[PDB]
């Protein structure tokens, strides 16, 4: 799917994320919630967080962000050979929480935005394209695992 060069650009910027998984996770979630507020409804433990400062102060939100970016990091490092990592995540998202593919599109946008905000010198056009392809492949494979479980992802 992705070229070896595209994967290298993906994993190069991901190494920058790993310098501060918590801070990236916070900014991505807060960007997702501000750009698409309906996504905040999937997090009942976050309903009382009304301001950006309250979200940044919530260790719970921070930990949830770290858990997400950790799983995505492990998937990206498989360079497309991620069935074993993607199936449990698809099941969690399709049976417990029911997350539509469109919401995975929303957070992908927030991921790209935060990465370019923090690392423009390591996230120009070729790298953005590479990361977009990797996230597209993630969403496409999650969608197929969704259907396999009987959840159509809408
Ligand atoms: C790249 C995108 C995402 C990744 C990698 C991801 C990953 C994860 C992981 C690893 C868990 C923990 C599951 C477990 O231990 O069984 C989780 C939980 C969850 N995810 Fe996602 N997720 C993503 C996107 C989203 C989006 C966009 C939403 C909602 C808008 C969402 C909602 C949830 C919820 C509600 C939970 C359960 C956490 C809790 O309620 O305490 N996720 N996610």
């Amino acid at each position: 799917v992705l070229s070896e060069g595209e994967w290298q650009l993906v994993l190069h910027v991901w190494a920058k994320v790993e310098a501060d998984v918590a801070g990236h996770g916070q900014d991505i979630l807060i960007r997702l919630f501000k750009s698409h507020p309906e996504t905040l409804e999937k997090f009942d433990r976050f309903k009382h967080l009304k301001t950006e400062a309250e979200m940044k102060a919530s260790e719970d939100l921070k930990k949830v962000g770290v858990t997400a970016l950790t799983a995505l990091g492990a998937i990206l490092k498989k360079k497309g050979h991620h069935e074993a990592e993607l199936k449990p995540l698809a099941q969690s998202h399709a049976t417990k929480h029911k997350i539509p593919i469109k919401y995975l599109e929303f957070i992908s946008e927030a991921i790209i935005h935060v990465l370019h905000s923090r690392h423009p010198g390591d996230f120009g056009a070729d790298a953005q394209g590479a990361m977009n392809k990797a996230l597209e492949l993630f969403r496409k494979d999650i969608a197929a695992k969704y259907k396999e479980l009987g959840y159509q992802g809408g």
